[PDB]
Protein backbone atom coordinates (compact mmCIF):
# COMPACT_ATOMS: atom_id res chain seq x y z
CA UNK A 1 0.00 0.00 0.00
CA UNK A 2 1.30 3.52 -1.26
CA UNK A 3 1.56 6.47 1.18
CA UNK A 4 -0.71 8.74 0.95
CA UNK A 5 -0.16 12.49 -0.97
CA UNK A 6 -0.80 15.33 0.85
CA UNK A 7 -0.76 18.72 -1.04
CA UNK A 8 -0.94 22.07 0.69
CA UNK A 9 -1.12 25.37 -1.53
CA UNK A 10 -0.34 27.81 1.62
CA UNK A 11 -1.41 30.61 -1.22
CA UNK A 12 -2.01 34.50 -0.03
CA UNK A 13 -5.38 34.72 0.47
CA UNK A 14 -7.15 31.26 -0.31
CA UNK A 15 -5.27 28.11 0.46
CA UNK A 16 -6.14 24.97 -1.67
CA UNK A 17 -5.43 21.10 -0.18
CA UNK A 18 -5.56 18.03 -2.45
CA UNK A 19 -5.22 14.14 -1.22
CA UNK A 20 -4.74 11.25 -3.27
CA UNK A 21 -7.41 9.40 -3.62
CA UNK A 22 -9.63 12.29 -2.31
CA UNK A 23 -9.30 15.44 -4.53
CA UNK A 24 -9.00 18.90 -3.75
CA UNK A 25 -10.84 19.13 -0.10
CA UNK A 26 -10.21 22.19 0.73
CA UNK A 27 -10.18 25.85 -1.31
CA UNK A 28 -11.60 28.95 0.60
CA UNK A 29 -10.10 31.31 2.84
CA UNK A 30 -7.18 31.21 5.24
CA UNK A 31 -8.74 32.04 8.19
CA UNK A 32 -10.67 30.49 11.58
CA UNK A 33 -12.72 31.95 13.97
CA UNK A 34 -12.61 30.46 17.63
CA UNK A 35 -15.21 31.13 20.47
CA UNK A 36 -13.70 33.32 22.41
CA UNK A 37 -10.78 31.92 24.82
CA UNK A 38 -11.34 28.64 23.42
CA UNK A 39 -10.44 26.44 20.63
CA UNK A 40 -13.51 25.77 19.83
CA UNK A 41 -13.92 25.78 16.10
CA UNK A 42 -17.08 28.09 14.91
CA UNK A 43 -15.96 28.57 11.49
CA UNK A 44 -13.16 28.15 8.86
CA UNK A 45 -12.05 29.33 5.29
CA UNK A 46 -15.01 31.64 4.04
CA UNK A 47 -17.38 31.47 6.86
CA UNK A 48 -14.79 32.89 9.02
CA UNK A 49 -13.32 35.69 6.55
CA UNK A 50 -17.31 36.74 6.33
CA UNK A 51 -17.26 38.02 9.87
CA UNK A 52 -14.48 40.20 9.87
CA UNK A 53 -17.05 42.86 9.91
CA UNK A 54 -17.73 43.00 13.62
CA UNK A 55 -17.18 39.53 14.92
CA UNK A 56 -19.55 38.13 17.84
CA UNK A 57 -18.12 39.21 21.01
CA UNK A 58 -18.04 35.93 21.70
CA UNK A 59 -16.07 34.39 19.18
CA UNK A 60 -12.20 35.54 17.93
CA UNK A 61 -11.25 34.92 14.48
CA UNK A 62 -7.68 34.39 13.34
CA UNK A 63 -5.82 35.00 10.39
CA UNK A 64 -2.83 31.89 10.07
CA UNK A 65 -1.79 33.45 6.85
CA UNK A 66 -2.04 37.07 5.58
CA UNK A 67 -1.48 38.09 1.99
CA UNK A 68 0.92 34.63 1.80
CA UNK A 69 2.52 35.39 4.99
CA UNK A 70 2.54 33.55 8.34
CA UNK A 71 1.56 35.23 11.38
CA UNK A 72 2.33 32.48 13.93
CA UNK A 73 3.49 29.24 13.27
CA UNK A 74 1.22 27.12 15.93
CA UNK A 75 -1.34 29.12 14.40
CA UNK A 76 -0.20 28.43 11.05
CA UNK A 77 -0.18 24.70 12.69
CA UNK A 78 -3.73 24.45 14.06
CA UNK A 79 -4.96 25.97 10.16
CA UNK A 80 -2.87 23.07 8.68
CA UNK A 81 -4.37 20.31 11.23
CA UNK A 82 -7.94 22.24 10.08
CA UNK A 83 -7.42 21.23 6.64
CA UNK A 84 -6.47 17.91 7.33
CA UNK A 85 -9.66 17.30 9.71
CA UNK A 86 -11.47 17.68 6.07
CA UNK A 87 -10.56 14.35 5.20
CA UNK A 88 -12.63 12.46 8.49
CA UNK A 89 -9.88 10.18 8.34
CA UNK A 90 -8.26 8.84 11.49
CA UNK A 91 -4.43 10.16 11.13
CA UNK A 92 -4.34 11.15 7.69
CA UNK A 93 -0.94 12.29 8.37
CA UNK A 94 0.68 8.81 9.41
CA UNK A 95 3.15 7.60 6.85
CA UNK A 96 1.87 10.38 4.41
CA UNK A 97 4.01 12.38 1.78
CA UNK A 98 3.45 16.15 2.19
CA UNK A 99 4.10 18.62 -0.26
CA UNK A 100 3.94 22.37 0.99
CA UNK A 101 4.17 24.98 -1.74
CA UNK A 102 4.90 28.75 -0.31
CA UNK A 103 5.39 32.22 -1.34
CA UNK A 104 9.30 32.72 -1.30
CA UNK A 105 8.90 35.34 1.52
CA UNK A 106 8.26 32.17 4.01
CA UNK A 107 11.88 32.15 5.61
CA UNK A 108 13.85 28.91 5.25
CA UNK A 109 13.56 29.12 9.02
CA UNK A 110 9.68 28.66 8.31
CA UNK A 111 9.41 26.24 5.66
CA UNK A 112 11.88 24.20 8.14
CA UNK A 113 9.53 24.28 11.12
CA UNK A 114 6.57 23.51 8.43
CA UNK A 115 8.43 20.12 7.67
CA UNK A 116 9.28 19.28 11.85
CA UNK A 117 5.74 20.08 12.42
CA UNK A 118 4.57 17.70 9.59
CA UNK A 119 6.56 15.09 10.57
CA UNK A 120 5.89 15.38 14.16
CA UNK A 121 1.99 15.16 12.82
CA UNK A 122 3.27 11.72 11.48
CA UNK A 123 4.75 12.18 7.85
CA UNK A 124 6.62 10.39 6.43
CA UNK A 125 8.62 13.26 4.21
CA UNK A 126 7.74 16.89 4.00
CA UNK A 127 9.11 18.86 0.98
CA UNK A 128 8.91 22.75 0.46
CA UNK A 129 8.80 24.54 -3.19
CA UNK A 130 7.90 27.85 -4.00
CA UNK A 131 4.69 28.90 -5.32
CA UNK A 132 5.92 30.10 -8.96
CA UNK A 133 8.14 26.62 -9.18
CA UNK A 134 4.36 25.44 -8.81
CA UNK A 135 2.42 27.24 -10.72
CA UNK A 136 4.55 26.87 -13.97
CA UNK A 137 3.78 23.17 -14.01
CA UNK A 138 0.21 23.02 -13.20
CA UNK A 139 -0.19 26.08 -15.73
CA UNK A 140 1.96 23.37 -18.52
CA UNK A 141 5.44 24.27 -18.88
CA UNK A 142 8.18 21.91 -18.85
CA UNK A 143 9.75 23.17 -15.47
CA UNK A 144 12.59 20.42 -15.85
CA UNK A 145 14.18 21.39 -19.48
CA UNK A 146 17.13 23.45 -19.48
CA UNK A 147 15.07 26.14 -21.17
CA UNK A 148 14.20 29.23 -19.60
CA UNK A 149 10.41 29.63 -18.29
CA UNK A 150 9.43 32.85 -17.36
CA UNK A 151 6.43 32.64 -14.71
CA UNK A 152 4.25 35.66 -13.42
CA UNK A 153 1.57 34.83 -10.77
CA UNK A 154 -0.80 37.09 -10.30
CA UNK A 155 -2.72 36.01 -6.65
CA UNK A 156 -5.38 37.60 -3.94
CA UNK A 157 -2.45 39.16 -1.93
CA UNK A 158 0.91 39.05 -3.58
CA UNK A 159 1.96 39.43 -7.36
CA UNK A 160 4.77 37.08 -8.06
CA UNK A 161 7.73 36.55 -11.09
CA UNK A 162 10.45 34.24 -11.85
CA UNK A 163 12.93 32.67 -14.12
CA UNK A 164 12.66 28.80 -13.68
CA UNK A 165 15.14 26.27 -15.34
CA UNK A 166 15.71 22.43 -15.27
CA UNK A 167 13.53 22.16 -12.44
CA UNK A 168 14.38 24.77 -10.00
CA UNK A 169 14.41 28.75 -9.63
CA UNK A 170 16.74 30.35 -11.25
CA UNK A 171 15.11 33.88 -9.44
CA UNK A 172 11.92 35.25 -8.20
CA UNK A 173 10.92 38.32 -7.15
CA UNK A 174 7.47 39.60 -5.82
CA UNK A 175 5.35 42.92 -5.07
CA UNK A 176 2.26 43.67 -2.80
CA UNK A 177 0.15 44.68 -5.75
CA UNK A 178 -2.46 42.13 -6.49
CA UNK A 179 -5.55 41.08 -6.92
CA UNK A 180 -7.47 42.72 -3.19
CA UNK A 181 -5.39 45.67 -3.73
CA UNK A 182 -7.02 46.06 -6.76
CA UNK A 183 -10.15 45.32 -5.69
CA UNK A 184 -9.53 47.86 -2.82
CA UNK A 185 -8.33 50.51 -5.41
CA UNK A 186 -11.45 50.23 -7.74
CA UNK A 187 -13.31 50.90 -4.04
CA UNK A 188 -11.44 54.18 -3.68
CA UNK A 189 -11.42 55.38 -7.09
CA UNK A 190 -15.00 55.43 -6.81
CA UNK A 191 -15.20 56.92 -3.38
CA UNK A 192 -13.15 60.07 -5.10
CA UNK A 193 -14.52 60.15 -8.40
CA UNK A 194 -18.31 59.10 -8.01
CA UNK A 195 -18.21 60.57 -4.08
CA UNK A 196 -19.86 56.51 -3.50
CA UNK A 197 -18.71 54.25 -1.21
CA UNK A 198 -19.17 50.89 -2.79
CA UNK A 199 -18.36 47.26 -0.75
CA UNK A 200 -15.80 44.92 -2.48
CA UNK A 201 -17.89 42.95 -3.73
CA UNK A 202 -19.32 45.03 -6.16
CA UNK A 203 -15.61 46.40 -6.37
CA UNK A 204 -14.68 42.39 -7.81
CA UNK A 205 -17.79 42.62 -9.35
CA UNK A 206 -16.66 45.78 -12.01
CA UNK A 207 -13.71 44.26 -12.18
CA UNK A 208 -15.17 40.96 -14.07
CA UNK A 209 -17.68 42.79 -15.26
CA UNK A 210 -15.99 46.05 -17.31
CA UNK A 211 -12.73 45.64 -16.07
CA UNK A 212 -10.05 45.21 -19.00
CA UNK A 213 -6.24 46.25 -19.72
CA UNK A 214 -6.86 46.91 -23.66
CA UNK A 215 -9.31 48.44 -25.76
CA UNK A 216 -11.74 45.29 -26.53
CA UNK A 217 -14.18 44.65 -28.95
CA UNK A 218 -17.22 45.90 -27.25
CA UNK A 219 -17.66 49.11 -25.28
CA UNK A 220 -19.38 48.42 -21.72
CA UNK A 221 -20.62 50.57 -18.78
CA UNK A 222 -22.40 49.27 -15.55
CA UNK A 223 -24.83 50.77 -12.67
CA UNK A 224 -23.45 50.60 -9.23
CA UNK A 225 -25.00 51.41 -6.12
CA UNK A 226 -23.09 52.46 -2.95
CA UNK A 227 -23.35 54.83 0.39
CA UNK A 228 -23.25 58.79 -0.81
CA UNK A 229 -20.29 59.93 0.65
CA UNK A 230 -21.70 63.68 2.08
CA UNK A 231 -25.13 62.21 3.20
CA UNK A 232 -24.77 58.43 3.62
CA UNK A 233 -27.86 57.70 1.62
CA UNK A 234 -28.08 54.73 -1.14
CA UNK A 235 -27.10 55.95 -4.00
CA UNK A 236 -26.99 55.04 -7.67
CA UNK A 237 -24.48 55.78 -10.52
CA UNK A 238 -22.92 54.89 -13.94
CA UNK A 239 -19.35 53.22 -14.15
CA UNK A 240 -17.50 53.29 -17.85
CA UNK A 241 -15.48 50.48 -18.91
CA UNK A 242 -12.73 53.57 -19.88
CA UNK A 243 -12.49 55.16 -16.56
CA UNK A 244 -11.94 51.28 -14.94
CA UNK A 245 -9.52 50.77 -17.54
CA UNK A 246 -7.11 53.56 -16.95
CA UNK A 247 -7.27 53.01 -13.45
CA UNK A 248 -5.99 49.33 -14.37
CA UNK A 249 -3.43 50.20 -16.46
CA UNK A 250 -2.24 53.01 -13.78
CA UNK A 251 -2.27 49.83 -10.95
CA UNK A 252 -0.21 47.77 -13.14
CA UNK A 253 2.87 49.98 -13.57
CA UNK A 254 3.77 47.86 -10.86
CA UNK A 255 3.53 44.72 -12.00
CA UNK A 256 5.13 45.79 -15.17
CA UNK A 257 8.05 47.15 -12.96
CA UNK A 258 8.36 43.81 -11.50
CA UNK A 259 8.82 41.74 -14.50
CA UNK A 260 10.84 44.11 -15.87
CA UNK A 261 13.18 43.66 -12.69
CA UNK A 262 12.90 40.06 -13.31
CA UNK A 263 13.74 40.24 -16.75
CA UNK A 264 16.79 42.34 -16.19
CA UNK A 265 17.87 39.71 -14.21
CA UNK A 266 17.83 36.92 -17.18
CA UNK A 267 21.04 34.90 -17.73
CA UNK A 268 22.63 35.23 -20.93
CA UNK A 269 22.10 32.03 -21.82
CA UNK A 270 17.91 32.30 -21.44
CA UNK A 271 18.09 35.31 -22.99
CA UNK A 272 16.66 33.80 -26.11
CA UNK A 273 14.35 31.82 -24.21
CA UNK A 274 12.78 35.19 -23.13
CA UNK A 275 12.19 37.04 -26.32
CA UNK A 276 11.51 33.76 -28.22
CA UNK A 277 8.57 31.79 -25.44
CA UNK A 278 7.56 35.08 -23.65
CA UNK A 279 5.64 34.91 -20.48
CA UNK A 280 3.13 32.51 -18.60
CA UNK A 281 0.39 34.34 -16.84
CA UNK A 282 -1.07 32.59 -13.86
CA UNK A 283 -3.08 33.45 -10.49
CA UNK A 284 -6.50 34.72 -10.20
CA UNK A 285 -5.94 38.01 -11.87
CA UNK A 286 -5.00 36.45 -15.31
CA UNK A 287 -8.47 36.62 -16.34
CA UNK A 288 -8.37 40.57 -16.47
CA UNK A 289 -9.64 41.60 -19.88
CA UNK A 290 -6.59 42.50 -22.37
CA UNK A 291 -3.70 41.43 -19.57
CA UNK A 292 -2.49 39.58 -22.94
CA UNK A 293 -2.44 42.18 -25.07
CA UNK A 294 -1.60 44.69 -22.66
CA UNK A 295 1.91 42.69 -21.56
CA UNK A 296 2.65 41.73 -25.30
CA UNK A 297 2.28 45.36 -26.47
CA UNK A 298 4.65 46.91 -23.75
CA UNK A 299 7.13 44.14 -23.23
CA UNK A 300 7.08 42.77 -27.44
CA UNK A 301 7.28 39.20 -26.32
CA UNK A 302 4.65 36.79 -26.07
CA UNK A 303 2.51 35.72 -23.40
CA UNK A 304 0.37 32.87 -22.47
CA UNK A 305 -2.85 33.06 -20.21
CA UNK A 306 -2.30 29.38 -18.10
CA UNK A 307 -5.68 27.34 -18.88
CA UNK A 308 -5.96 27.03 -15.41
CA UNK A 309 -4.91 30.22 -13.87
CA UNK A 310 -6.80 30.14 -10.33
CA UNK A 311 -5.98 26.78 -9.32
CA UNK A 312 -2.09 26.42 -11.29
CA UNK A 313 -0.11 25.91 -8.17
CA UNK A 314 -1.94 23.14 -6.57
CA UNK A 315 -2.75 21.25 -10.16
CA UNK A 316 1.18 21.76 -10.33
CA UNK A 317 1.53 19.75 -6.60
CA UNK A 318 -0.93 17.29 -7.52
CA UNK A 319 1.62 16.75 -10.96
CA UNK A 320 4.50 16.75 -9.01
CA UNK A 321 3.37 13.95 -6.94
CA UNK A 322 5.30 11.77 -9.44
CA UNK A 323 8.53 14.03 -9.47
CA UNK A 324 9.06 13.17 -5.67
CA UNK A 325 7.75 9.47 -5.93
CA UNK A 326 9.92 8.82 -8.81
CA UNK A 327 13.24 10.91 -7.23
CA UNK A 328 12.22 8.34 -4.03
CA1 LIG B 1 1.02 53.04 -10.66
Amino acid sequence: PPRKFIAIDLGTTNSIAYIGGRGIIYNEASVMAYETGTKKLVALGEDARKLIGKTHDKIEIYTPLRNGAITDLRIAEEFIQHIGNRAKVQDVWKGSIVLIACPKSVTELERRAMVEMCKHLGADLVQVEEDTLMAALGAGANIFAPKGTFILDIGGGKTSAGIISAGGIVVSKSIKIAGNYIDEEILKYIRAKHTISIGVVTAEQIKKQIGSLYKGKETKKMVIFGRDVVTGMPKETEILDSEIRKLLISIFSSITQLVTDILESTPAELAGDAVMNGLLVSGGCAQISGLKEFLESYFQIPVKIAKNPQTAVIDGCIAYEKEIRDRL
